[PDB]
């Protein structure tokens, strides 16, 4: 029987920012419970430290590198010489997206929330293999209404933040949006539940603006500022989630229903007061902070309830693993993810990927079992062993010199690859990345 | 008095291949006695390693990174992604070339030869501040006529390579093409006697194809196969040279005349047997093979003939240089080179750089006085002494490590201050890059 996937995907949350991932401080009991009820990834990936890039990923099953979706899309922050430039940034059309592969299988496919896979007609969801869409086009949004003058006021882009239903039909939330984009979701269970379905649940939590329901703000009277929002945002996430999960459980679809918890990139430290503990580094650096993100896979009666599973698996793995499980023959030649399951169950003891890369221009990673060589364009290529090292604070390029020159070789041969990137950041955003990436060079830890 | 002005600049030469640089194998007795005539330049630099990127340098004075003039404008060989492909790559419109300066000071401006900055008529040599033009708009060319035929079935982009006077009157040459570009040369210095004139005199001598006058291979009857070639292609370039100098020396011209002779790029060893000795490295590499060229500087009565400057200078210097000798007094505050003059005559003993970068992508180069940083894609960065190691076969990098990490921060710095590029090569041609760099490792030797 072809089971239901829903795909629950956060934004911008702290690696440390669970009960499941060592949180004592945050509260998440709902998103608590779905790790106990399936495998926990002590090592998931996403395939960029960004927005727009980590989500080409996850959309193809591939290093979206391939197809030259390098840096992040952002209207109005591009170079005066880049390729493509406001609306038409996007997934490249010639892409098959997890949404195209399950509606081969038959599925009913949905994505609510946070898409920034193109602001143009011609990147919409509902061309991209998605029946049905409540969200925003672009990289962030108000969690309340905006006023008709707000929208009237607003540059050339900031119709991409406009919630709209399906293809340009525009309506502002009418309350928090972590709660609208929760129910809408449960709705869509509820009208499906006699039909394979996918759900796409693309929250904007945590993602400033830092703006939440006073009544989740009174839930954390003893933390303050930025960190106080961030809680009342979680908190808001892991309610929404569970409108979700407890609709799969009242319809009896637990048993069919495959459900995935992760989130886009690592915690903006300094932007929404995420926590990345234990690791070092942040969003749109590729320290461990930046790449390394929670990821839990449920499947009643086919993983094993409170497991855990500590060989590195990347985003690029759901495409493969959702389409396996929807009974797929037909996958792409050009899939860089692998089916997990083998691997979850113990039929595959091997690692799903001995080697991993990341890269944003001259900023890059290649991963060979353990070992890390992080390549900048401002100082000496780093190496650390993530077996003993987490929070890369070790770099150990001078007493492995040899080993350094072959992963360097290595890394060049998979770039290599890759097209050259189809737009361009202004200049000024790479000394932000590196500069944030300093202030957070020391290990995070758990307040 | 406004001294006449004539730089030679020829494509594609080997660092050793002029009697003057030390060659006993090759014939260049005309730029042989232009160098006894003037001052030698041992550490004269190119902007880049590569023919577009280093003439739009030379023809602003500008490091020709801040203007997006990355990677080189090569027609059908640009990235699918690629923001401008064809005609459309070329000198950015709101940059000031050497001609528009000279212009002001009432010069009659002439190009002869290779163009490569844009094939679009926006871009031509006549909108560019030049009154005239005998040359081709492209990369490369034959050396004979090309047939009617040849012309019509080339592909979209053949038509740069067809011969052109002024704006679109194409014929093609009627005899070496060599000869064809030092006689119109030598007809304009004869037609402008009575004036201040500025010729471009941009030889394709010695780039590809390998076609020489038979007259000239017969003067090389011992060599073989391209080293033949370029022998006979040298001393071509070397007559042709000959016609302009011999010229200016039948006119009374000489004690007014300022005549440089440089080169676009190191040799590319591979393509046309071009000798670097003693340096390591060619064409499009930024080891001093590819970046350091034979540089002459002629004035007789003002500059001290068979007198040689060994603190490093570049092409970019050569904009300055020549306002300044034109009288002008409104440089622009933009530009990257000096006038050489004053430390030429040693009314100023300081070095006229203390940095100097290059940059194509992920390669880079930093110089700190004689310490070169050279970072790389595929290799971890590498720290020469270029006073005790010419050949930069010595990495001081594990010895200095606090040197290379300043250095780093340095370079990066400097890229902070540039555009992203204006257009991307295919991801094919790192990989050719970087594989002629490694065939070319060692020390070039003279014959
Ligand atoms: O006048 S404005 O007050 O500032 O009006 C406000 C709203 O506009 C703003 O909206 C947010 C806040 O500031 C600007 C915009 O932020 C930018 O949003 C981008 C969305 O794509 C992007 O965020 S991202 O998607 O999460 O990556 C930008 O962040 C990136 O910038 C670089 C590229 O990657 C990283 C950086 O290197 C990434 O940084 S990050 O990792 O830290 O996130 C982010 O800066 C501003 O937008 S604007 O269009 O520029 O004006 C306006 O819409 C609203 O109506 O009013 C408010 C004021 O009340
Ligand atoms: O069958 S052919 O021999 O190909 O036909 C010939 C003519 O077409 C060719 O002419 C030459 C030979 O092959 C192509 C062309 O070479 C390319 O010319 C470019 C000119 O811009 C460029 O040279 S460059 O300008 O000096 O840089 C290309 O070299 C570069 O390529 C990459 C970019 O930088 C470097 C590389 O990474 C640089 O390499 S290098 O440093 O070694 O110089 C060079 O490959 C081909 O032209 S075509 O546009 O591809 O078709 C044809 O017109 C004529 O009619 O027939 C001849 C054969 O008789
Ligand atoms: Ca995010
Ligand atoms: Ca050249
Ligand atoms: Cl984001
Ligand atoms: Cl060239």
């Amino acid at each position: 029987s072809k089971p239901n996937i829903v795909l629950i995907f956060a934004d911008d949350a702290g690696f440390g920012d669970f009960g499941f991932q060592g949180s004592t401080q945050l509260k998440t009991p709902n998103l608590d419970k779905l790790a106990q009820s399936g495998v926990r990834f002590t090592q998931g990936y996403v395939s960029d430290s960004t927005s727009g890039p980590s989500r080409a990923g996850l959309m193809t099953g591939k290093y979206q590198q391939r197809f030259g979706y390098e840096e992040i899309n952002v209207p109005g922050f591009m170079s005066g010489n880049s390729a493509l430039k406001g609306a038409d940034m996007g997934l490249p059309l010639d892409q098959k997206t997890m949404g195209d592969y399950l509606k081969e299988q038959g599925y009913k496919t949905a994505v609510f929330g946070k898409w920034h896979l193109g602001d143009a007609d011609r990147f919409h969801p509902l061309k991209r293999g998605f029946d049905t869409f409540l969200g925003f086009r672009g990289g962030d949004r108000s969690y309340f209404n905006y006023s008709e003058q707000e929208m009237k006021n607003g540059n050339k882009h900031f119709f991409d933040k406009k919630l709209e239903r399906d293809f340009g039909n525009y309506e502002e939330p009418k309350e928090y949006l972590t709660d609208v984009l929760g129910k809408e979701a449960a709705k869509y269970i509820e009208q499906n539940k006699d039909e394979p379905f996918f759900i796409y649940l693309a929250f904007n939590a945590v993602h400033t603006p830092l703006e939440s329901d006073p009544k989740d703000l009174a839930k954390f009277p003893n933390l303050t500022g930025k960190r106080k929002e961030l809680a009342a945002m979680t908190l808001g996430l892991d309610r929404a989630s569970g409108y979700v999960l407890d609709k799969l459980k009242e319809l009896g679809l637990d048993d069919n229903t495959i459900v995935v918890f992760s989130n886009d990139n690592g915690g903006p430290s300094d932007k929404n007061a995420s926590n990345n503990a234990p690791l070092a580094g942040t969003k749109s650096n590729q320290l461990e902070g930046g790449i390394r993100v929670p990821f839990l896979i449920s499947w009643p009666k086919h993983i094993k309830p409170g497991s855990t599973y500590d060989y590195p698996v990347s985003t690029l793995d759901l495409l493969p693993t959702f389409y396996s499980a929807a009974k797929g023959k037909a996958l792409g030649s050009d899939i860089d993810g692998v089916d997990l399951l083998p691997y979850i169950q113990g039929e595959n003891t091997a690692r799903p990927h001995k080697v991993m890369y990341w890269k944003k221009e001259n900023r890059a990673v290649i991963r060979d079992n353990d070992w890390k060589l992080i390549r900048y364009p401002d100082r000496p290529a780093e190496l650390y062993d993530l077996s003993s090292d987490i929070s890369e604070q070790t770099d150990l390029a001078a007493k492995n010199p040899e080993r350094v020159k072959t992963m360097f070789k290595s890394l060049f041969e998979w770039e290599l690859t890759l097209e050259r990137p189809r737009w361009l950041l202004k200049r000024k955003y790479e000394k932000y990345d590196i500069d944030r990436m300093d202030k957070y060079r020391l290990p995070a830890t758990q307040p």
